[PDB]
């Protein structure tokens, strides 16, 4: 009702990254969890004094639950969503939505049939610096976007796996964030993608880096780069604030690396603690407000979806489009060809 | 001999940018100039008490001249080189060498026939931070290069034209960038794919681009450039300018924007005042020595070419290869297709 009664499916990393949000936002009440391993069930039931269950069917059958946060691994998203929706519970799914586009269509459809909302999980595109810059672009103040430059040098490939674990892989975890932000900011449709991947650690044999070109409806283009072999660290170019808002010399907004938005009449630079605008007149650090609850913008989007029926932006149709770009990206780097999108 | 007796053809901007170098390097003696405009002839003859001439044929006919610095506009490079070489004078040509590849072949040939050196002019790839990082790559210390990321946000499109200027980001700006990536990666460019932007109707040229570059051996590079002068990337080079000046109230090395070199075992970041190395063990700011003479590395390359017969790196064969990439770049952005390079 006033307080949103929320179930959590899958008590892993995604969940522990989200947990400070769920604890601190007074709109949220955590009522019920499920997870296959009892060690974790015993752990949630302890801390929250709340019914835990082996599976989704247990969690969705509880009538106190209003919505479920699906934080399990992706091969399980489509199945878990279908179930939640069957039992009429709204769905916030961590990224990526799913593995395949068919999976996504099924998800969007099952959620329509139940008349419940489908919002895709935490995504860096929810972060308010980017939300703020989207507003500048919409306001027309600087004309349309013509070019976007995005890069991010992380150590994602060599982060110790956490106890809660449960099993996100540069293109499916990291590229989704990036693509998502560029889509948010430009605000038109991706028409063509061309990408190169790098894979140069034999010990750790995955695609740990890429560079890509992205073509947009209306003539803007974007260049996106990512490296996760953890040498150079691009936070240095974001006022030394971390992905989760901490200081790296009272925390700040979440962000996902240096991004420069080139519009007709100026450049926009989103920071965790401001938005820099470079224009024909002057150059400005436009102030932002310290977030009182981390990732509150995810909860706003859910809370206004459920309580006030306001269409959420990061919906299933949206999340799906990102997946498409990520698939196209991976396909382009795999063949040696451009990929055109419908 | 001991002191290199140098002629200058074309007393424009290229020349005035080079002038502090030529005055201050004790190896260099300025003996003679030519230029079509008397106002400039009168000006050089005054300051340097030296014979000036209407054209190249005047300058090259003077037997005191050992070598000529060709700083005229490019449509004049090939004809001027042929002339200097006919009269057996070595040739330092400002960038771009020429506008055509046929022009370049003629130039390389005319200089071979005369048995004189052909070095291409000031190019940012001569700058010692980049030279120093090339050495790290050669030393094998970090394995081969796997990825290069290069960007540069300038105001090149809206720089007042200077008095001297004998009055365009691909042949001036992209050459610098391509050149550095070629220096650092150290193999051959095999494929290029590029997008240009052109979004100011007042100033209708290609003022920005992003490109992918494929290399022999599997490294890839991403290069971005924007010259509509809003954001200023010097912010990401310790606030030092292109010509080594400080831009945040004794100068430093020349440079051409943020560059990150990704090798197998670590990242290399050339700065105007150091080279940062990020490796598996630690991360280091490796110190460099202040330049006592700006662009001394250009003079080293010339002086050791003429006096001691040491093969120069930025030779005619080399400069030419860059042009190829620049042509490929422009071609790719013009059609919508990859360009493969012999």
């Amino acid at each position: 009702g006033h307080q949103l009664r929320l179930g959590v499916a899958g008590l892993g990393r995604a969940f522990t990254l989200m947990l400070p949000t769920l604890q601190q936002d007074p709109r949220i009440k955590l009522v019920a969890a499920c997870d296959p391993r009892g060690s974790a069930r015993a752990q949630f039931a302890s801390d929250f004094r709340a019914p835990v269950y082996p599976d989704i069917e247990g969690l969705a059958s509880n009538p106190d639950v209003e919505a479920i946060y699906i934080a399990s691994p992706h091969q399980f998203h489509a199945q878990q969503a279908r179930i939640a929706a069957r039992h009429g519970k709204h769905v916030l799914v961590e990224k990526p939505m799913a593995l395949s586009l068919g999976d996504c269509d099924e998800m969007i459809q099952h959620c329509r049939d139940a008349g419940v909302h489908l919002i895709v999980g935490h995504c860096h595109s929810f972060d308010t610096p980017y939300l703020s810059a989207r507003e500048i672009v919409q306001s027309g103040e600087l004309g349309p976007v013509r070019m976007v430059h995005a890069l991010n040098y992380t150590d994602f490939l060599y982060r110790p796996r956490r106890p809660e674990e449960l099993r996100g892989g540069v293109v499916f975890s990291q590229a989704a964030h990036q693509v998502d932000i560029v889509r948010l900011l430009v605000g038109t449709r991706v028409r063509r993608v061309r990408a190169i991947t790098g894979d140069w650690d034999p010990m750790r044999p995955t695609q740990g880096a890429y560079s890509a070109l992205l073509w947009f409806e209306g003539g803007a283009f974007a260049s996106i780069s990512y490296n996760g072999y953890g040498h150079f660290d691009s936070d240095e170019w974001c006022d030394w604030i971390g992905e989760m808002g901490g200081d790296k010399s009272p925390i700040w907004h979440q962000h996902f690396g240096p991004i420069v938005v080139s519009c007709e009449r100026g450049d926009i630079r989103p920071l965790p603690d401001s938005v820099c605008v470079y224009a024909d007149l002057a150059k400005e650090r436009r102030s932002l407000q310290r977030p009182v609850v981390p990732r509150f913008e995810v909860i706003d989007e859910l809370y206004h979806a459920v309580v006030n029926e306001i269409k959420p932006l990061h919906d299933g149709v949206w999340a799906r489009a990102t997946l498409e770009v990520c698939l196209a990206l991976l396909d382009s780097a795999g063949s040696g060809k451009d990929v055109e999108l419908p």
